């Protein structure tokens, strides 16, 4: 398969792009507005992306015969405004990987890949988990004027059969 | 400072290059010279360059009061073909890590900025011992023919008061 | 070495002299601002500077052959008039004390003493430390209105490799 | 109360004087007297004196409602030239100290402050237990000649149901 | 670097010789001055001269890349008289050690070797430290006519957070 | 008697000067054979021939009333040119130790000196002793032609009630 091949080709450029503007955003969230727990927060979604998610496509490409491309271009011009306009930008990331690993499920299935669609299971899964994880932290941004009990609420949340 | 400001942003712009490079020579190792020690071994380099060696420079960056930027361009066009020429492409990405941390050292010292050199420190001694581990796997590919027991070795090596 | 020692009795006496203004302060914190814990901060930042800061030099001064000299002179005339007022008037201390250290460590350096270079690093250390955490509760009056989130919050923060 | 809010600060004053002028005493029994044993008995005494004994002044002027006032001005031109003279001179200190809490017993006590005496207590004990256990020091310099026993003892007192 | 190659290796020369003399210093010592526990103090230096004093710079010339040479030329022609005498020329010997290490350190600055200067801080350091403790030993002798008195000392002196 | 004092003061040279040729052999085959647990099979030996060896002799001296010398006198000025000349060497050198112990126990008995024929017994059982097992690795280099084997049987070496 070559055109499953190219679109996880695909999926590994993003992965590791999300990855370094999300470094970059909790820098600015710590350093700029004050707010250190909306940083850890998106430290660790930006770990999470840097790790495990291109780990696994390596090892599938370990396993199944196909080859590797690296081909990384990041750079950040222009960030947001307030903390509630970077954790929006946050969910329209996810929103958007969500489309990226839906074509990518259709695909698998059109052409008799029936270990392709099992491998990309886990995406489609841990897609909806993460993006409900970021609008818990949207969510907070509509219901207090306090920075600091936001800021607690964060904290608490830092420190499922289905999808969990 | 600027320079100081400058230098560090770029050191910080080769640890993500590097990191990228090394994961990418990772899989090629593990994958196309059926070495998975020599694997475990650059991702392991990989993985430790992705993390604190940045970590660090944008926690000092919180403390004293500069800024940051993110520029990265990453791109593998050409392999070796061997395996002991990956590990000394290797090695000789590691000796050049040294010159550019003595560089920043020098340039800390000649401006009177002594929590500059301080800082540095670290990098100067985890230099040393980088290339030191690094120029231990190198030297088992001239002491033996035998694939299988340099493996043995590495994965024995896989599984100090004053650099360690 | 009589610059050097010069030098370090200076340290000495403004190292005693802020413990004492820094008592002053807690108690007045406490007392007239009802913020019992902004003053369990800024006492704990007294017995700080009032005992290792000043036990240290003079077991150096035991160690190497230096004299010690004895002359304080404090007085407390002026207080500010909030607890923001009075927290930066903290951070200007801790600033000023980080330029006083910077100072000793150039005068070190310039004479050979290596000893002394290498005794000043602590200082130069535990400076950037402290001024760090003395901004971090300086954040907080820019967060919130509200006086017992923000106590709430320092209560918090009462009860690293490089810095830490 | 105002006879008593002063006397009161007149104690917090002279408790910090006394705490360095008994710092300086310390550094220079150890230094040039080759006696560290006595040096680490004058330094609990002024550890103590710059503690607990000024920390509970400004407590009970937290809770009764008086005022605080800081005013120090210490220097030391003149040391003792044997042991004996240092421990006979912490003696006198320490005799005076008593007749100031006499003092303030009786003010209080003329005046229907009920609360005053209550308080004033702890230090009219605590007097009579410190000036004995420097007494007890004071007499081994009258029963031996030899610096080495004297310090042998000294070593062991350092590592009551009415006054202990 | 060759001039840090000959100083190194002329340090390698001194701490050899220095353990060879502390050495028979101590059997001169014990069997000549019925003093054990001075010779059992002397003896536990020359270990720590023979030992780690010169493993690691054996070990750093393995790090770096130079060449290691081996000269010695030892002889015990003359002993001090009493004990004191002996222990004043440990005393001196340790206070020359100070001087050759401090020449270092500046020959190690004034090339932009910032490694080699990492490598001197321990040295700079554990000069005054073992100066310390033998200062300690040297003031005993002073203090008392008894040989018993000063031997049980030193006994109980042979069974910091900066320096120690 | 005068003849066993000097043949144990010969001894002493002997042992002394062999600890430090082994421990430059012990560099040099880590270093330039890359053979690290070879030398450290040599550091070993190195270690103890410089510790107890002469230990003994001193405390022996002490017992019986016999004088010491030291007289050291060691250069390095050629290496062999591989690891089986490096370890052919400490064989021949363990060999020659063997005849002077015995010369050293002819002569204790000529004398009727019983009470050091039974002080050297230990060092003509460890004689034996130390040649075996530095045989034993002497004989791995006719066995095999691959490095990382022999370091691997040797590292296994390194990590009897008449002889052991
Ligand atoms: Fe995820
Ligand atoms: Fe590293
Ligand atoms: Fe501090
Ligand atoms: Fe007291
Ligand atoms: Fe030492
Ligand atoms: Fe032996």
């Amino acid at each position: 398969s070559n055109k499953i091949n190219d679109a996880l080709n695909q999926h590994y450029k993003l992965n590791v792009e999300l990855g370094l503007v999300y470094a970059h955003y909790a820098h600015v969230a710590d350093d700029e507005f004050d707010m250190p727990y909306l940083g850890k927060f998106i430290q660790h979604l930006s770990e999470d992306k840097l790790g495990v998610h291109k780990e696994y496509i390596s090892d599938y490409f370990k396993r199944n015969g196909m080859k590797l491309k690296t081909d990384v271009s990041v750079a950040v011009k222009s960030i947001p405004s307030d903390a509630k306009a970077l954790i929006q930008e946050v969910y329209a990331r996810e929103n958007e990987v969500r489309d990226h690993v839906k074509a990518i499920a259709k695909l698998a299935l059109a052409e008799d890949d029936y270990e392709s669609f099992y491998f990309i299971q886990w995406y489609v899964r841990d897609g909806l988990k993460d993006l409900t994880e970021v609008d818990d932290v949207v969510k907070l941004f509509n219901s207090s004027n306090d920075k600091l009990i936001i800021e607690e609420t964060i904290k608490e949340m830092v420190e499922h059969e289905i999808w969990g």
